[PDB]
C-alpha cells in the first residue's frame, strides 16, 4: 500500500502508491543506506556485447506501449492492440524495435518526468525533440548537435530540448558522445603542478589533446566535441564559436568584480546520458535546459575542486577571510550568486534563482502525487547547494525510486572502447 | 566485502567495512530508498509490555560484553570471561542484568559515537556521565536533571553529559521525560488565530497546562519538566529560573536587532531518546552538548515553522523582501547567523559555527575509518542547513547504518500511557 510522506514546513501529508511501480533494486540495501553516493550501479546502464534477449524485451516493450497509449485522455483501444501487435512482429521479425515518433516524444518527457535529481520537472512537458534517429556518421552528429545548440540557446532565450541518435542494437554500433556537457570549458595541469581552467575535465581534455585536439591552455576554453558514431572510433569537432552563447560576470555593486575576469556558457546541456524507454535504450541523446543560479555561483565557480574562487571574492571583500568563524564564506557564495543572477539578466539569457526553482518544483511535486500519486525524488540532489531549510524542499520527505523511462548514467566510453 | 566510498573534494577514496556489524533492517527498502525521512521505525524504539526473552538478552549481553572488553588495548581475558560468567547468572537467576560503572560510560560514549545524525562526534570520549540508575521518584528525577543543566551549562563553559535513570524492566515501569528537550521554550495559540512562542511545542504546551502549569502567554517562556518515574503518572517540575542560562540576541553592526527582542536557551540537551546497550534499554538518560550556530540561528529562529523571523530581518534590512530572486533571504539569515555567535560570544557561552564543525566532522571521520574502518552517517542531517557545498561533509560520501549501542527515539508517552 501507498507509504505516508510529511512535509514539515506545512505538516502536510502525501501517500505514495507510484513507487510500486519502481523496478530492480536501489543503492541502499537492506540494512545500509547507500543515497549519498553519485554513481551508484543501479543508476548506470553500462554496455552491451550482444542484442538485448526477446524474452526481455518483449515484456518491456508491451508494457511502455501501454503506458504510451493509457496516457490519453478518452483511450484508443483498437489503435492500442493494432500497436501491441505491430510492435510484437516487428521484435519476431527483427529482432527490436522502432518508436513512432510520437512514442518517443513521450518517451522523453517521461523520462524527464521520472529524474529523481532533476529540480525542474515542472516543464517536463515542453522539451523540443529532434529525431536524429537516422543518424549515420560523426558527421552527420556533429551538423545535429549543432542545429540544437542552436535551437536552444535561442539567442539567450533558452528552450529545452533533446537530439535523439540511433537506438543500441548489439550494442556493437553504439552512438556516443565522449563529452559530459555539449558546451564545456578545458582544464589544463599547467607544468608546476597549477590546475588551469575546468578541474573536473582534465582528464577529459587530455583525451581530446591525444585525439589530436590543440590545446590553448585558458581558464575558459570550450573543448571540442568528440563524437562516435555507429561503434566507430570518435572523431573531434571545434565547435563554432558563433554557436556558443556566453555569459561575462559583474557584480551590481562590487565593480571589482570584472576584474575576477569570469565568463560561463549560458547552455546546461547533458551529453552522456543513456535513455531508457520499452526495453530500448538510446546511448546518445543529449538534451539541455536552462541554468538554476547556484549550479553557476555556487558549484562551479566555488567548489573547491572546480574553479574554487572564494577566497578571492572573500578578500576582494575585505572579510576576516582567516577567522572561519567570521562566516566570510557565507557572504562571499551570496555576492558570487547575485553577480551570476544579475549578469544573466543583464545580457537576456534565460535563468532561475534556487529560491524560486524550489518553489516551483513543491508545486510540480504536488501535481505529481494528485496525477499519479507519486514523485520519485532524490533529497540530497535537489536540495540547492546553499541556502538548505530556507527553501521549501529541505522540509518535505520523499521517496527515491527508478521508474521507466529513465536517463541511467553510462560508464565513460574511453573505457570500454575497442579502438 | 568494504564499500568504496569518496570524497569529491579531495577525490580520497575509503573502504567501510565496519557497516557489517549494523543490525536490522534500515528505512529505504530494496528498491525504493527513504532516507529522507525523518521518523523511519528502524529509528524508533518503542514500549514493551512484558521483559525482553531471555534468548534475546543474553545473545546480545554477551556481545556487548564482548565489545567492551575488546576496547582495551592489552586486554584481560580473565575479567573478560569472569565477567562473561557473572552477566550470564545473573540474567538466570534475575532476569536481566545491571551494567557496571565503566561499562555504562562505555555504552553511553559508543552510542553518541554511533549517531549517524551528530556533527560532533569528534567529542565523543569527552562526556560526563551521571549515574541515576538508583533513582526512585519524579522529585529525585527533578532532582538529578537539575545537577546535570547546572554541571552541563557551568556558567557559560558548557561541558557535554548524560544522565542514565534506571532501565526498562518489564515496560511498565518506564521512566521518562515528557519533555523534547530539557530545557525548551513554550508555544501558545493565541485566539486570533495566531501563534506565540515556539510553533514545535503547540501540542506540549497544551499538555503542561492540562496537567495545571500555568500558562504565562509570552515568546520565550521556559517550559516546565513533566517527569514519569517507575511507570508512575507524569508530575510537572518548574525549572529553578537560575539554572536556565539564556543569550539576548544581539548584531555587531546593526543595532536594531536587539529591538527584536530575540534570545534563546545555551543549553541544548535531548531529553526524549532512548538508549539501547547489551539487550539493555534506558528509555530515559536526557543528554546535552554545545550548540552549532545554524542550529538556532538558522532552524529555530528563520524555520517558517518555529519564530520565523526571516522577512522582519529582512525588511529591517530594507531588502527586496518582495523579488525573491534578489537573494534576500540569503544575506538575512546570514546576518542572523553572526548574530548568533557574535552574541553567543560576547556573552561567553560556548558555541561553533557550521564551518568549523563541518571541518572537524571530517577530522573525525577519518578517524573512525582509521580507527575501526567505517562511521555510520547519515548525510541529509550532516549537512548544515546552509552553506551546504560550501562545507566539506557535503562532498564527502558515506553510508548510513544502525550498530550498538545505540539512542533512538520513541514513541511520545502521552500517546502510549495508561493513567
Ligand atoms: C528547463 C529547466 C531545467 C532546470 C532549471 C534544471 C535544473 C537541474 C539541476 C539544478 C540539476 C542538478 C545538476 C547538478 O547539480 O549537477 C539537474 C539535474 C538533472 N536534470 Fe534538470 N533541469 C532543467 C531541465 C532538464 C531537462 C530538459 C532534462 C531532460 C530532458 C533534465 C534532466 C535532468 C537529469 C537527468 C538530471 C540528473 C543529472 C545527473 O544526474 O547528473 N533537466 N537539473
Ligand atoms: C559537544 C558538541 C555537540 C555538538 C556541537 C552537536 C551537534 C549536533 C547537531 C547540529 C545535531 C542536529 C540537531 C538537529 O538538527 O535537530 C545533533 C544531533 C544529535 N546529536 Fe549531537 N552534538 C554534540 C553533542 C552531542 C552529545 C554529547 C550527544 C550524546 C551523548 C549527541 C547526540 C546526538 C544525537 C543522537 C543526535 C540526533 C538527534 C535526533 O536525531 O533528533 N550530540 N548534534
Ligand atoms: C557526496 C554527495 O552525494 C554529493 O556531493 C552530492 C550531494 N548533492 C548534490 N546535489 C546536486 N544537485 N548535485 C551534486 O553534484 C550533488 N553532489
Ligand atoms: C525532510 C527532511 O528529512 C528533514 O527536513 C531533515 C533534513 N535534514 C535535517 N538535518 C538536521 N540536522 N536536522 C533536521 O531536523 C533535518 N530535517
Ligand atoms: C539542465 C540543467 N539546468 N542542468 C543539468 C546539468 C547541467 C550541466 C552539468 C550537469 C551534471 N550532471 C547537469
Ligand atoms: C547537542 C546539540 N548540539 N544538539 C542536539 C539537539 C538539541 C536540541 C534539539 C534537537 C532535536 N533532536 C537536537
Ligand atoms: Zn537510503
Amino acid at each position: 500500500q501507498y507509504v505516508r510522506i510529511k512535509n514539515w514546513g506545512s505538516g502536510e501529508i502525501l501517500h505514495d502508491t507510484l513507487h510500486h511501480k519502481a523496478t530492480s533494486d536501489f543503492t541502499c540495501k537492506s540494512k545500509s543506506c547507500l543515497g549519498s553516493i553519485m554513481n551508484p550501479k543501479s543508476l548506470t546502464r553500462g554496455p552491451r556485447d550482444k542484442p538485448t534477449p526477446l524474452e526481455e524485451l518483449l515484456p518491456h516493450a508491451i508494457e511502455f506501449i501501454n503506458q504510451y497509449y493509457g496516457s490519453f485522455k478518452e483511450a484508443k483501444i483498437e489503435e492500442h492492440l493494432a500497436r501491441l501487435e505491430a510492435v510484437t512482429k516487428e521484435i519476431e521479425t527483427t529482432g527490436t524495435y522502432q518508436l513512432t515518433l510520437d512514442e518517443l516524444i513521450f518517451a522523453t518527457k517521461m523520462a524527464w518526468r521520472n529524474a529523481p535529481r532533476c529540480i525542474g520537472r515542472i516543464q517536463w512537458s515542453n522539451l523540443q525533440v529532434f529525431d536524429a534517429r537516422n543518424c549515420s556518421t560523426a558527421q552527420e552528429m556533429f551538423q545535429h548537435i549543432c542545429r540544437h545548440i542552436l535551437y536552444a540557446t535561442n539567442n539567450g532565450n533558452i528552450r529545452s530540448a533533446i537530439t535523439v541518435f540511433p537506438q543500441r542494437s548489439d550494442g556493437k554500433h553504439d552512438f556516443r558522445l565522449w563529452n559530459s556537457q555539449l558546451i564545456r570549458y578545458a582544464g589544463y595541469q599547467m607544468p608546476d603542478g597549477t590546475i588551469r581552467g575546468d578541474a573536473a575535465t582534465l582528464e577529459f581534455t587530455q583525451l581530446c589533446i591525444d585525439l589530436g585536439w590543440k590545446p590553448r591552455y585558458g581558464r575558459f576554453d570550450v573543448l571540442p566535441l568528440v563524437l562516435q558514431a555507429d561503434g566507430q572510433d570518435p572523431e573531434v569537432f571545434e565547435i563554432p564559436p558563433d554557436l556558443v552563447l556566453e555569459v561575462t560576470m559583474e557584480h551590481p555593486k562590487y565593480e571589482w568584480f570584472q576584474e575576477l575576469g569570469l565568463k560561463w556558457y549560458a547552455l546546461p546541456a547533458v551529453a552522456n546520458m543513456l535513455l531508457e524507454v520499452g526495453g530500448l535504450e538510446f546511448p546518445a541523446c543529449p538534451f539541455n535546459g536552462w541554468y538554476m543560479g547556484t549550479e553557476i555561483g555556487v558549484r562551479d565557480f566555488c567548489d573547491t575542486q572546480r574553479y574554487n574562487i572564494l577566497e578571492e571574492v572573500g578578500r576582494r571583500m575585505g572579510l576576516e577571510t582567516h577567522t572561519l568563524a567570521s562566516l566570510w564564506k557565507d557572504r562571499a557564495v551570496t555576492e558570487i550568486n547575485v553577480a551570476v543572477l544579475h549578469s544573466f539578466q543583464k545580457q537576456n539569457v534565460t535563468i532561475m534563482d534556487h529560491h524560486t526553482a524550489s518553489e516551483s518544483f513543491m508545486k510540480h511535486m504536488q501535481n505529481e502525487y494528485r496525477a499519479r500519486g507519486g514523485c520519485p525524488a532524490d533529497w540530497i540532489w535537489l536540495v540547492p547547494p546553499v541556502s538548505g531549510s530556507i527553501t521549501p524542499v529541505f522540509h518535505q520527505e520523499m521517496l527515491n525510486y527508478v521508474l521507466s523511462p529513465f536517463y541511467y548514467y553510462q560508464i565513460e566510453p574511453w573505457k570500454t572502447h575497442i579502438w
